[PDB]
RNA sequence: UUGAGCCUUGAUGUGUAGGAUAGGUGGGAGGCUUUGAAGUGUGGACGCCAGUCUGCAUGGAGCCGACCUUGAAAUACCACC
């Protein structure tokens, strides 16, 4: 299935830990190697019932570094997905990203939503490996 | 042993247009390749038997992305599932 390289870049990332904040932005360097400038997409896996249509989270945030303001919108599973800027920002940038992001999850709350919200906030770039965030 | 929860990994998913036994969505257009290639001998899993996956290797270093028919893009590539 694997080869030369896609083998290495599950093996400098530990898929059985959750990285902190400080953390995920600095290691992605080492995914990122390819001729292009890449980008990093956030999967935030909501606490919501796709198949409820009065808890859909529909809205856009201002990226302060952009990429640049994007749009989002969540599946028909629960899951949504959004850029945050290319990879070869520096770390702190994409560090600024990500955090307005998640507090643009939770201004855009449901009324009927029971449970806890995100409880898996994972990132990664187009050559990335399974990098999930606190 | 035999069931279930669950981690890692790996396959699975053809109304119909159709080169695809292509679920949604999605970032980007290069990955791939001599940390030993396309095609094939032959064997296994799966199989709605349509056509994917794949062990060894003679061979021996090439294959392929937007492009095109689609409501969708190409497990070339990855992530959440």
């Amino acid at each position: 299935k694997l080869t030369k390289r896609m083998r290495v870049i599950r093996e400098k990332v530990d898929a059985t830990k959750q990285y902190d904040i400080n953390e995920a932005i600095a290691l992605l360097k080492e995914l990122a190697t390819a001729k292009f400038v890449e980008s990093v997409d956030v999967a935030v896996n909501l606490g919501i019932d796709a198949r409820k249509s009065d808890q859909n989270v529909r809205g856009a945030t201002v990226l302060p570094h952009g990429t640049g303001q994007v749009r989002y919108r969540n599946d028909k599973n629960g899951i949504i997905h959004t850029t945050i800027g290319k990879v070869d920002f520096d770390a702190d940038k994409l560090k600024e990203n990500l955090e307005a992001l998640l507090v643009a999850l939770k201004k855009a709350k449901p009324t009927q939503a029971k449970g806890v919200y995100i409880k898996k906030v994972s990132i990664s770039t187009t050559m990335g490996a399974g990098v999930a965030v606190d």
